[PDB]
């Protein structure tokens, strides 16, 4: 599923990501835009051999099991394929663990380099939330 911008905003709000650990909703929409272009099926291989999965590009080294990453910790206790669903519940649950791990949203490279320090409220402009 390729989400619309406000469609994704409403789903993330439903799941409690608005100001989760202090990160306003626009931060989460911005991250999804630049990590996956709002596409739940996105996958990208990293140089270290791990792969990033789903709308928030959650990484197989630490967070999910994809059967082909040495040393996988699988801390969200899910198969990485579960992150590609049109239902974003699994991705959101796992993202809550990640952002609570100590570095906040800096865990998402695209957030750090493209959202941090910008007017992220623009990502929810026009949305009825
Ligand atoms: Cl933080
Ligand atoms: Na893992």
């Amino acid at each position: 599923k390729v989400f619309g911008r406000c469609e994704l905003a409403a789903a993330m709000k439903r799941h409690g990501l608005d100001n989760y650990r202090g990160y306003s909703l626009g931060n989460w929409v911005c991250a999804a835009k630049f990590e996956s272009n709002f596409n739940t099926q996105a996958t990208n291989r990293n140089t270290d051999g791990s792969t990033d999965y789903g709308i928030l590009q959650i990484n197989s080294r630490w967070w999910c099991n994809d059967g082909r990453t040495p040393g996988s910790r699988n801390l969200c206790n899910i198969p990485c394929s579960a992150l590609l669903s049109s239902d974003i519940t699994a991705s959101v649950n796992c993202a809550k663990k990640i952002v609570s791990d100590g570095n906040g949203m800096n865990a998402w490279v695209a957030w750090r380099n493209r959202c941090k320090g910008t007017d992220v409220q623009a990502w929810i402009r026009g949305c009825r939330l």
